[PDB]
DNA sequence: AATCTATCACCGCAAGGGATAAATATCTAACACCGTGCGTGTTGACTATTTTACCTCTGGCGGTGATAATGGTTGCATGTACTAAGGAGGTTGT
């Protein structure tokens, strides 16, 4: 599951992104990992300024 | 290209299963003996191994019959689709 600073619905937009917003739905269902422990964990993802 | 933390797990290291090999006991087989009978030997009489001789098989092949017999057989090449060539001959032209 995921919670994002603009995707309150998929038909939305973010002037400064290049996906606008909808082509972010590409690597979430796509990122995978391993985990030591119990069956619920959390990350955040927090890019600031120009880049990937 | 070295570092490790933090995976999914192999090792960390207790248990226990099968194995095989020892000892025993059974099996069979290898042999040495014996007895049988056959293929151990020379000799001898047989009869039919081979040869040649003779008397007389089998099959080599050469030879050709006569009351007369004197107009014959032969069946389906192909039925389509083409069209290129040669053949015909009268004539209206070259």
């Amino acid at each position: 599951e995921v919670e994002i600073d603009g995707v309150l619905h998929e038909y939305s937009t973010k002037e400064g992104v290049q996906e606008d917003i909808l082509e972010i739905l590409l690597n979430l269902k796509g990122l995978a990992v391993r985990v030591q422990g119990k069956d619920e964990v959390i990350l955040t993802l927090n890019k600031s300024g120009i880049g990937p």
